[PDB]
């Protein structure tokens, strides 16, 4: 499904074609070279990375896009996909 709220502050990673025995400390500290990672967490064939700043994350990924991990390459791409943009109205 889809989260809902596009507007957001931190950023989301995901990441496909993972190895059977990738652990999270391989995988979030691969990622945290390019920033301070949030929460990293492993699937079956793919990934999850939660980034704290964009400029980290959109880095992460054209760096990790397509890079033989574990043995195997991953396909790493924005988790959530954001079409419209909003700034944020008052709510008081």
């Amino acid at each position: 499904g889809s989260s809902g709220s596009s507007g957001k502050a931190s950023t989301k990673l995901h990441v496909g074609n993972i190895s059977p025995t990738c652990t999270n400390q391989e995988l979030r500290a691969k990622f945290e070279e390019y920033g301070p990672v949030i929460e990293c967490d492993i699937v079956k064939d793919y990934a999850f990375v939660h980034m704290e700043r964009a400029e980290d994350a959109v880095e992460a990924i054209r760096g990790l896009d397509n890079t033989e991990f574990q043995g195997k390459r991953m396909h790493v791409q924005l988790s959530t996909s954001r079409l419209r943009t909003a700034s944020g109205p008052s709510s008081g």
